[PDB]
């Protein structure tokens, strides 16, 4: 099957989160995801049908993963737009704060807002997790570990988390009220050596 950033996949039959970004390391496929997605060695599905599972991650304290992905599956170097189309990864160039930036995954499809601050400590349950990027595109449950990009094609990085409302997403406010964490691919791919698939 084909691996496209924030499409939905299945942690061990069992939750939902979406696809960061298709990478490679070495000769091996896989993706980047949140490390709040699954454990390490848990199975991942795209399509019901089995793909890899969990190599590497860190949660909390950082939220980071990748996922290892069978050879016979073929990545895609982009982002699903939710209306047909893609989006194509080009490099992985952090934008500012007040850039233009969007973000896709399958609870919430894909949605767009701005950066709006940097180094910013959320305070989950599980434990403090630092240094994570915020922005106000919206976003809800099963959003996380989907793609962050601006238009041009950079990949920012991972959905989080944030300020979730009783629906369970921030579509419900205005921008202005939002705030919407990701977790920065550089980071990610240099801790695990990974290279970004672009087209
Ligand atoms: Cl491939
Ligand atoms: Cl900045
Ligand atoms: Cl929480
Ligand atoms: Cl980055």
């Amino acid at each position: 099957v084909n691996v496209l950033g924030g499409i939905e996949y299945s942690i061990n039959n069992a939750t939902l989160c979406s696809v960061g970004f298709s990478v490679t390391r070495g000769a091996t496929k896989g993706f980047v995801t949140a490390g709040h997605c699954g454990g390490v060695g848990a199975i991942v599905r795209i399509g019901g049908t089995q793909v890899g599972s969990f190599a590497a991650r860190v949660f909390p304290g950082n939220d980071r993963a990748w996922v290892s992905v069978g050879s016979a599956h073929t990545l895609q170097g982009a982002v699903s737009n939710y209306s047909g189309g893609t989006i194509a990864i080009r490099g992985s160039a952090e934008a500012a704060i007040g850039a233009a930036v969007c973000r896709s995954g399958r609870t919430t499809g894909y949605r767009c807002g701005n950066i709006t601050a940097k180094n910013v400590t959320a305070n989950y349950a599980e434990g403090a997790v630092r240094g994570l990027t915020q922005g106000n595109a919206c976003m809800g449950r099963g959003d996380s570990g989907g793609s962050w990009f601006t238009s041009a094609g950079q990949a920012q990085g991972v959905m989080s988390g944030g300020n979730v409302q009783s629906n369970g997403n921030n579509c419900g406010i205005p921008a202005s009220q939002r705030s919407s964490l990701f977790e920065r691919v550089g980071p990610i791919l240099s801790q695990y050596g990974l290279s970004l698939v672009t087209s």
